């Protein structure tokens, strides 16, 4: 069982923007979408 202790480390203090944290990794590769109409 993992338990994370939080003591010092603020990600937002005085800045008007929704801050992006250091974990950004989504699965992307194939995106299917064939148009059947003009050029087949
Ligand atoms: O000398 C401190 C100067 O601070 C500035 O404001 C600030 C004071 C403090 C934070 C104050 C803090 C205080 C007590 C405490 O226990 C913990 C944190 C921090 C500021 C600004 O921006 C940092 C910030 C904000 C958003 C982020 O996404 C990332 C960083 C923040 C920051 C956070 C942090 O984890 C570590 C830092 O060294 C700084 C003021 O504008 C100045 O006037 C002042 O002189
Ligand atoms: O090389 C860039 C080419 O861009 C194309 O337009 C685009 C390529 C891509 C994105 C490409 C992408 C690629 C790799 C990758 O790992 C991730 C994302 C996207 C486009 C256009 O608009 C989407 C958009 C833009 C602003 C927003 O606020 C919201 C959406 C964006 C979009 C983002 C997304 O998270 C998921 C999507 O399906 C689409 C043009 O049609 C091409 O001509 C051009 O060659």
């Amino acid at each position: 069982d993992a338990e994370f202790r939080h003591d010092s480390g603020y990600e937002v203090h005085h800045q008007k923007l929704v801050f992006f944290a250091e974990d950004v990794g989504s699965n992307k590769g194939a995106i299917i979408g064939l148009m059947v109409g003009g050029v087949v």
